[PDB]
């Protein structure tokens, strides 16, 4: 009984479709009731219920709030929720309101903080000063039952700070697998020079470490397409710009091989490099050579797929029929391996940027921007997808040289991504017109054996 006025503390305003709006369904009927959207005062007020704890609320929360609220913005509404006023005296209760109501209210704030420095630390590493607020605010607590909850924070961020200011085998790795180019000499690595295995491999290590940084949160709210991207979704846009370079440079090796021989085993031995990658469950390598073969200046090269051993192009159809269908077959086949593997990101991404498009981020923005929490869910259970595979490393050794050379990948050069790709078209047409005469023949520029030495690993055994 008796709050204070929400004349001095907005989170206590009565509920009303003004400010809060919960699923009336059947799911909804039972326990803590479902929040479809609200103010973000009134998903405040919700975080942190005098009433009952929401430790799922908590998580969706936490993983979502930075589409609709800036970290620094949660903050201050977490300490506006803790500095709770005193009610209206009536002057002829106040034990009773400190006991159900503030102490409850402050204990779940702490229990949100607790969660916020656990699992997205990443926050306060992105702003210092953010961190500096936290600390000042935790050590201003002194409430006798608030002492354990501001222990454990400071004890989590401890750790979190130890862990920053900083490779174990559980078996034997196979033996790194080399062809033309030998360790040092890394200005002679090429697609063809270097072991397809070990490309394979050593892309598969980097794709895996970049697949296993991206937090859920650089997904939610389409934030890497937004302003603030390089900040929300830095592991994501590396995984990204990673892919990007990668297609374009498998592209780029077969529209600049103009000898017929030469671009033929060029696309025989990317083919091969898709087999040690399906071999690894790395399905995201598998569709990024699916992504450049289909691309415009690759598609069009008829007499180069034609050319190609019958079992390698059977390999290559199977491989783009994964994609086909809103990659029906590729969903089948991820569900079906043994970790450790390398999902496809770019379905995830396609996924979110439909449920983000065909989703109000408002309720309404008549009055009070009303924000739609329901989106928010779904777009947390596709993202919370992407986690059941972060948990599992390769059995594989790094090559650094390889690493190295795989990390700085710059088919663009300094040229925009247009104007490459525009490139990239008109090489095409000059290397297997359009006209219906046998393809031009050109003089080969490299020297190295076109012979692949295959996918069954030679040093192994
Ligand atoms: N252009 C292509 C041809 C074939 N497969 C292809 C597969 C993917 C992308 C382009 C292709 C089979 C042989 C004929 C041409």
């Amino acid at each position: 009984l008796r709050l204070p006025s929400p004349e001095v503390y907005r989170f206590v305003v009565k509920d009303s479709e003004e400010n809060i709006v919960f699923e009336d369904n059947l799911q909804s009927r039972s326990g803590i009731p479902i929040i479809k959207g609200g103010t973000v005062v009134k998903l405040i007020e919700r975080l942190t219920y005098h009433m009952y704890a929401d430790p799922n609320f908590v998580r969706t929360f936490l993983t979502t709030y930075r589409s609709f609220c800036k970290p620094q913005e949660l903050l201050s509404l977490l300490i506006e929720r803790f500095e709770i006023p005193e009610p209206e005296p009536t002057d002829a209760d106040l034990k009773r309101f400190r006991k159900e109501y503030v102490q409850p209210v402050q204990l779940r704030i702490l229990n949100v903080f607790r969660h916020w420095v656990e699992h997205h630390f990443y926050d306060f590493e992105r702003d210092l000063y953010l961190l500096e607020r936290l600390e000042s605010f935790i050590s201003s607590v002194r409430g006798k039952a608030m002492k354990k909850w501001v222990e454990s924070i400071a004890k989590i961020i401890r750790r979190k700070k130890q862990a920053q200011a900083n490779i174990t085998f559980e078996s034997p790795p196979p033996p790194i697998e080399w062809h033309i180019s030998k360790p040092g000499h890394i200005e002679t690595f090429d697609l063809m020079t270097l072991h397809p295995i070990e490309i394979a491999r050593q892309l598969t290590l980097l794709e895996s470490d970049l697949y296993r940084k991206v937090q859920p949160s650089e997904l939610v709210g389409s934030v890497w397409t937004k302003e603030d991207k390089e900040i929300n979704s830095p592991n994501l846009l590396k995984m990204i710009r990673h892919t990007t370079n990668l297609t374009l440079w498998f592209e780029k090796c077969i529209v600049e091989a103009e000898n017929f021989e030469e671009r033929v085993a060029v696309l025989s031995r990317i083919i091969e490099i898709l087999q040690v990658f399906q071999d690894l469950n790395n399905f995201n390598g598998v569709l990024e050579i699916v992504s450049a073969v289909n691309s415009v200046s690759v598609y069009r090269l008829d007499h180069t797929f034609e050319a190609l051993q019958e079992r390698k192009r059977k390999i290559l159809d199977e491989a783009v029929e994964l994609s086909q269908d809103h990659f029906k077959k590729y969903l089948v086949k991820l569900k079906s391996i043994n970790p450790p593997c390398v999902p496809f990101f770019g379905i995830y991404l396609t996924n979110i940027l439909k449920t983000e498009e065909g989703n109000n981020d408002f309720l309404t923005r008549h009055g009070k921007d009303l924000i739609n929490f329901s989106k928010r869910r779904k777009v947390a259970e596709i993202t919370g997808e992407i986690q059941q595979y972060q948990n599992q490393p390769y059995c594989l050794r790094i090559e650094p040289d390889m690493r190295r050379f795989f990390e700085n990948l710059n088919p663009m050069g300094s040229a925009s991504e247009k104007e490459f790709t525009d490139y990239l078209f008109n090489k095409s047409l000059e290397i297997e017109p359009r006209n219906p005469k046998q393809p031009p023949r050109f003089p080969r520029k490299s020297t190295f054996s076109l012979k692949s030495p295959g996918i069954r690993p030679n040093t192994g055994r």
